[PDB]
């Protein structure tokens, strides 16, 4: 699999749920980004599939206020303006 080196504040985001590394396979990454997702609280209680960004890092690093689990080609690309491949 492609081995990934997230930027600065996506590394952060990833460590505060307990990732360890500086490399990550992108199922990794979107692994912890679901438990930050999660633990944080920021999906929709009605409608598990929206998530709520604006005025959290997430929004920040993916540069949209709310997105739907379900726009995975989106989130592929929203992840990757935050990475370089190693
Ligand atoms: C609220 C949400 C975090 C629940 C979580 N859904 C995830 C999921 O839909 N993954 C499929 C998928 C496939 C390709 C791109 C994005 C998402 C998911 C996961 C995940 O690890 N699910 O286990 N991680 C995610 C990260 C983002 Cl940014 C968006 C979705 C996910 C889940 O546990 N469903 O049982
Ligand atoms: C070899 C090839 C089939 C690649 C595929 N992996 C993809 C992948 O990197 N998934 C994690 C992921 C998916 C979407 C956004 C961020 C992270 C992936 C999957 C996938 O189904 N992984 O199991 N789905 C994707 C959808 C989009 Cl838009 C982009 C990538 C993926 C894989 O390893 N499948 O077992």
């Amino acid at each position: 699999e492609t081995l990934v080196r997230p930027k600065p504040l996506l590394l952060k985001l990833l460590k505060s749920v307990g990732a360890q590394k500086d490399t990550y396979t992108m199922k990794e990454v979107l692994f912890y980004l679901g438990q930050y997702i999660m633990t944080k609280r920021l999906y929709d209680e009605k409608q598990q599939h929206i998530v709520y960004c604006s005025n959290d890092l997430l929004g920040d690093l993916f540069g949209v206020p709310s997105f739907s689990v379900k726009e995975h080609r989106k989130i592929y690309t929203m992840i990757y303006r935050n990475l370089v491949v190693v």
